[PDB]
């Protein structure tokens, strides 16, 4: 589901377009101590996915998350 052996990154991108009510929150990772780039979404079912930005469905997510999003911080 989330990983498979290698904890690093994510490498198999979701296909399946996830939802915004069932959507918890997102984590992007673009570190230097990883192979690749991309973003991972987290339903209200405490699980995770690996999402790409290059989707149309991951972008209104991210873009949605980082608007309906307050502020970080923590």
């Amino acid at each position: 589901g989330p990983a498979s052996v290698p904890t690093t990154c994510c490498f198999n991108l979701a296909n399946r377009k996830i939802p915004l009510q069932r959507l918890e929150s997102y984590r992007r990772i673009t570190s230097g101590k990883c192979p690749q780039k991309a973003v991972i979404f987290k339903t209200k079912l405490a699980k995770d996915i690996c999402a790409d930005p290059k989707k149309k469905w991951v972008q209104d997510s991210m873009k949605y998350l980082d608007q309906k999003s307050p502020t970080p911080k923590p």
